[PDB]
Formats: structure tokens, sequence, C-alpha cells
């Protein structure tokens, strides 16, 4: 019933994902995108410095998928990462790892391109991973790599998934990830940012993520989160801490879109309630000692 050998080619892999997907109550494509992401994370996890410490920490939506699992998180399309060390050293090393491969997967990495960001001295970089399993093209994963900011790579959590184990690839998955305090600080800053009138802030989906991250903090002391918030808000020197969680007029339907698939969770059902929930969380953070 559980496969004893790894899949022999792509068709058998896709075929096994679909069977796991239906068996688990999940949409096939979501499961496949999640496996693609895990595979990319395993390439990133082999990148270490000369002490063995990870060079890349995953953040953003890919990280929330690994923390809460597929049923209890938004679909993540970006593989957001933070590089402890710099520039094309990260790209050349991922092309290296991708050529060597992992349990039959290989990957090619398109060329990096800078992106416009006001509060980042080093402009983050986007490119793409072209995955293949035993030769045959498998999937494509967008990747975003940003540079360290303050202490947001000082520590890391290590997260697992057994999705690959369900299709007969038994190797252990262990992905270094940015800690929750710094994930809260960066989402809080992005959801409250005012952008230049050429573009407008569409990030109502971060009101969902901030409610999920608050849930994951449990009863923990908030001083680490407050220090991370102060650090990121000062580092970036845009709006000051503590921010006001404003909603924009087009956010109601964007927020409703971000809640697809999460009816079973304890979430604000309207973007107003969500903004109120996140503002109380901001006050909670500001009060800690
Ligand atoms: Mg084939
Ligand atoms: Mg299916
Ligand atoms: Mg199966
Ligand atoms: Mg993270
Ligand atoms: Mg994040
Ligand atoms: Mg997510
Ligand atoms: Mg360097
Ligand atoms: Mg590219
Ligand atoms: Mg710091
Ligand atoms: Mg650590
Ligand atoms: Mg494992
Ligand atoms: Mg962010
Ligand atoms: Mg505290
Ligand atoms: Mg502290
Ligand atoms: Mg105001
Ligand atoms: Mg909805
Ligand atoms: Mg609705
Ligand atoms: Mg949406
Ligand atoms: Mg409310
Ligand atoms: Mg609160």
């Amino acid at each position: 019933k559980p496969y004893s050998s790894p899949p022999t080619n792509l068709r058998s892999l896709r075929d096994r994902l679909t069977q796991v997907a239906e068996r688990q109550g999940v949409v096939f494509g979501r499961l496949q995108r999640h496996v693609a992401m895990i595979v990319v994370a395993q390439f990133a996890a082999t990148l270490t410095d000369d002490t063995g410490a990870p060079l890349l920490l995953v953040k953003g939506g890919s990280s929330l998928e690994l923390r809460r699992g597929i049923p209890d998180s938004r679909t993540a399309k970006d593989f957001d990462t933070v590089a402890r060390r710099d520039i094309e050293l990260i790209h050349e090393q991922l092309a290296d790892a991708g050529e060597t491969g992992w349990e039959g997967f290989t990957a090619i990495f398109t060329a990096p391109e800078e992106i416009d960001v006001p509060g980042m001295p080093v402009k983050p970089r986007r490119f793409t991973a072209k995955l293949s399993y035993r030769g045959r093209a498998f999937a494509t994963v967008p990747i975003e790599v940003s540079s360290v900011e303050a202490g947001n790579a000082d520590q890391f959590d290590t997260l697992t998934s057994d999705a690959l184990g369900l299709v007969g690839v038994p190797a252990a998955v262990a992905v270094p990830c940015m800690t929750i305090p710094w994930q809260i600080a960066q989402k809080l800053h992005a959801v409250t940012a005012v952008l230049e009138e050429p573009k407008v802030n569409d990030r109502a989906h971060d009101l969902v993520d901030l409610q999920l991250l608050e849930g994951l903090l449990l009863d923990a002391d908030l001083m680490p989160t407050r220090s991370a918030c102060i650090a990121i808000f000062e580092a970036r020197a845009q709006h000051p801490w503590p921010p006001r969680v404003a909603t924009l007029p087009h956010w109601p339907l964007i927020y409703a879109g971000a809640l697809e698939g999460l009816d079973h969770l304890e979430l604000a059902r309207t973007v107003d309630a969500a903004a109120q929930a996140v503002q109380r969380f901001v006050a909670r953070i500001d009060r800690a000692t």
C-alpha cells in the first residue's frame, strides 16, 4: 500500500501524487506544487558555510505551508528565501546543487534579475527553477532571494514534510526557516506599507498569514517579536513602528480570495475583522516586556 521503491519515472511519480492527493483530501496540483517546493528546499538546504550553518533560510508563504501543512495554509507560489551570504554565490551554488540533484530530481536555474524595493539596500533577486525527475521535466518554481536584515538570519527553525515519503522517496526532509518573530515583523511591515501611487498595496492576503502566525506563537513571550518589529521598521525607515493596520477599498475581495480553503479555521471572515484582529496583535506586541 505504501510504496517500497522510489517512482521509476515522472509518469509513475505524477500517478502516485494523484493517488496520495485523493487519498488525503487535497487537490492534485497543490500537492504537486508542494513537492516541487520541498525539492527546491532540499537544494537550498545543502548550501552551508564553512561551519555547516545554512546559507539560505526559507520565509514567506512556503514557510507557512511547512509549519501548518497544506490543509491549514494558503497556497504558496513563491519560494521566498533569505541569504546569509551574497549575490551570485547563491545562484552558482544552487545551479551546482541542482545539477548534482537529489533522489532523482534535478534543476536548472534561470538567471537572476534585481527588483525595485525602497527599503532594501541590496535589491532582492528573482529567478526560476526548472525541475526534472529522472530527466523528464517536472515543474517550475519561482524563487525570490532577499538579503539579511538585522538579526533575521541569526537563528532558524528546522521544518519537515513527509509528502515525499508518501510517494516512496524516503529521504529525510529538513528545511531551515526564518523564525516566527521575524516573519511577523516583515509581514506586519508589508501589510501597512504605503506604496507610490504608480502601484498600490494589494497585500490583504498578509492579514490571513498574520492571523496564522499569531496562532503559531501560542502563549509565547512577545519580546522577541517586538524587538524584531522595531528592528525591521527602523532598518527600513519607511513608516514608523507601531503601525496602523489600514484596509484599502479593493481589499475585501482580495481577502475573501485569501480565505479559500480555510473554512475550518478560526479566522476573521471579513477584511475589517481581520484588520481589527491584526491591530490588537500589534498592540499586544508593543506592550510586551
Ligand atoms: Mg516519463
Ligand atoms: Mg488527485
Ligand atoms: Mg499514492
Ligand atoms: Mg519562516
Ligand atoms: Mg515572511
Ligand atoms: Mg502559506
Ligand atoms: Mg558572499
Ligand atoms: Mg530569471
Ligand atoms: Mg536584531
Ligand atoms: Mg537556530
Ligand atoms: Mg522526512
Ligand atoms: Mg513579507
Ligand atoms: Mg515577550
Ligand atoms: Mg528580545
Ligand atoms: Mg492615519
Ligand atoms: Mg473565501
Ligand atoms: Mg466571503
Ligand atoms: Mg486573493
Ligand atoms: Mg473584530
Ligand atoms: Mg493579540
